[PDB]
């Protein structure tokens, strides 16, 4: 019916806005990125600080885990992405080619490719082993806000401030489909059939991408400025989860679109949220008046 998320830990350490939080696929870790140029690794269940990973020359907008939880990829204002060995903290590769800030990144399920989006309006596809750029897609006419592979890796979805969401064939780089307020976030649904898209008019929408039809709309939060992540919560009740510019985490019922919970505690915009892969745990993180990450746990 409704979850009962409750604050369990607050994680301090970043010295500027947090930009992204992500749980490792094996559930053990939370990774956070920040405008302070750092990645921090934390225990997913107790919030225990594990390590700082450093090397970018400017702030980081996004981080993403490989499928085996051993690698991380980061997107930076220094125009590069970096591939990191999480166990050693070492930079394995620096991915060079974007001509402006890199805003978003993800591995494919195989974790042999990375996709990135940039203020330079392109999407790039990179080889993980060599660190070389394989394709540059002239994807958008304004900064690219999000990029994500689907569940078999054959598709990429991208979104942009130009108002478009596009689906790309990974193998060829060619556009399969296009779907205008700025689109600030997109990702494929767990079952691969839907795309969840945020627009800077305080709206989330669930699209059937095959049919090109909007199936659900979620509102009541505040999102007119920032690229705020949204999530599917797959461990307990079927929820949509998002931060908000009124400093709250919002949780909706996937099917009824009703708000089922709002989490209070942050003291700045909640720019990022993540849902744990096996436990009913949310991580949230806020902009520079707050700079903390919060871990929330529910019984359902
Ligand atoms: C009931 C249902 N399941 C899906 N699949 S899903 O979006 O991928 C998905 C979301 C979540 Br939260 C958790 C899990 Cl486990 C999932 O599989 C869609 N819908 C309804 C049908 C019409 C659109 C909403």
């Amino acid at each position: 019916v409704k979850p009962n998320y409750a604050l369990k830990f607050t994680l301090a350490g970043h010295t500027k806005a947090v930009s992204s939080v992500k749980f490792s696929p094996n559930g053990e870790w939370l990774a956070s990125s920040s405008a302070d140029k750092l990645i921090k690794i934390w225990g997913a269940y107790d919030g225990k600080f594990e390590k700082t990973i450093s090397g970018h020359k400017l702030g980081i907008s996004d981080v993403a885990w490989s499928s085996d939880s051993n690698l991380l990829v980061s997107a930076s204002d220094d125009k590069t992405l970096k591939i990191w060995d999480v166990s050693s903290g070492k930079c394995l590769k620096t991915l060079k080619g974007h001509s402006n800030y890199v805003f978003c990144c993800n591995f494919n399920p195989q974790s042999n490719l990375i996709v990135s989006g940039s203020f330079d309006e392109s999407v790039r596809i990179w080889d993980v082993k060599t660190g070389k750029c394989l394709k540059t897609l002239p994807a958008h006419s304004d900064p690219v806000s999000a990029v994500h592979f689907n569940r078999d890796g054959s598709l990429i979805v991208s979104s942009s401030y130009d108002g478009l969401c596009r689906i790309w064939d990974t193998a060829s780089g060619q556009c399969l489909k296009t779907l205008n307020p700025p689109v600030s976030f997109v990702k494929f649904s767990p079952n691969g059939k839907y795309i969840l898209a945020a627009t800077l008019d305080n709206t989330l929408k669930l699209w059937d991408y095959s049919k090109g039809k909007c199936l659900k709309t979620y509102t009541g939060h505040k999102n007119e400025k920032y690229c705020i992540f949204a999530n599917f919560s797959v461990t307990g009740g079927k929820w949509i989860v998002s931060g908000s510019e009124d400093n709250l985490v919002y949780i909706w019922n996937l099917q009824t679109k009703e708000i089922v919970q709002k989490l209070q505690g942050h003291t700045d915009v909640v720019i990022s949220t993540a849902c744990h892969p096996t436990e009913n745990i949310i991580a949230s993180a806020a902009l520079e008046n707050d700079k903390t990450i919060k871990l929330w746990k529910s019984d359902c």
